[PDB]
């Protein structure tokens, strides 16, 4: 996979944003994560936590898998990175996500979020609490 500059518009919630793609605003949900909706616990935190790493990251970029780029509501699907780190992965680990939506052929990081998802519940840390 490659990573290409990202052109932001706002974050949404823990696992959405607003992103101008190819000059269409659109909605993009997060590659293998699930966070908690904004009025469920946990879901004023995960919020939070990608508001501010898109916000105070120099560069944000994004990064297709090797599958479908649209889910079936039109958004984008991607992972995003806030100055070289992953969002995806930083929201698992800090057990503010699941991994889920686990679709074969979009897979890339399965992997590497199960590791993060696993030392979170070690932890016991936020949703794993
Ligand atoms: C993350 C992701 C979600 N989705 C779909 C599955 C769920 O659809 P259904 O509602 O039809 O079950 C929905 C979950 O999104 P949210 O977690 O944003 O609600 O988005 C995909 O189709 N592909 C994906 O990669
Ligand atoms: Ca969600």
């Amino acid at each position: 996979l490659h990573k290409e500059p990202a052109t932001l518009i706002k974050a949404i919630d823990g696992d959405t944003v607003k992103k101008m793609y190819k000059g269409q605003p659109m909605t993009f949900r997060l590659l293998l994560v699930d966070t908690p909706e904004f009025n469920e616990k946990y879901g004023p935190e995960a919020s939070a936590f990608t508001k501010k790493m898109v916000e105070n990251a120099k560069k944000i970029e994004v990064e297709f898998d090797k599958g479908q780029r649209t889910d079936k509501y039109g958004r984008g699907l991607a992972y995003f990175y806030a100055d070289g780190k992953m969002v995806n992965e930083a929201l698992v680990r800090q057990g503010l996500a699941k991994v889920a939506y686990v679709y074969k052929g979009n897979n890339t990081h399965e992997q590497l979020l199960r590791k993060a998802e696993a030392q979170a519940k070690k932890e016991k840390l936020n949703i794993w609490s």
